[PDB]
């Protein structure tokens, strides 16, 4: 089993992965405000529509149940 | 406003930001689940919780409202 040592630098690398989601997370949703889309028809809402399921069936496949969650969480931040 | 070269080039960069995004949660989740304690008595699960809530904490601080949703997200698949 894991010593204490190896437990802690597991911990550090953890620390370093959330400020990188962070980071990531912060630079998808400056760039989404700054394109999300004007006055949008039916038409249109249709296509982003399919795009959305696209990202949240994506995210499902590469991270299972919590996948749509979380491709939702950044959806609501890039309105 | 945006042309839509630019905005095309946007949807690029956040498709690459959606694939880092979900590299650093597939590597924070396998190291989470590599290191989560075995038995724990109630002063254990008291240091873990408190560790909980500085993580939901720095998630609200650097994205807001969001923030403790994703911590959430990330705290459940690590188990």
């Amino acid at each position: 089993p894991l010593s204490d040592a190896e437990i802690q630098k597991y911990r550090e690398e953890i620390n370093r992965l959330d400020r990188e989601i962070l980071d990531a997370v912060k630079r998808r949703t400056k760039i989404s405000q700054t394109i999300g889309k004007t006055r949008m028809s039916s038409g249109g809402t249709r296509l982003v529509h399919t795009r959305e399921v696209a990202i949240i069936n994506q995210f499902r496949e590469e991270i299972g149940e919590e996948g749509p969650a979380l491709a939702g969480i950044l959806l609501r931040m890039g309105r």
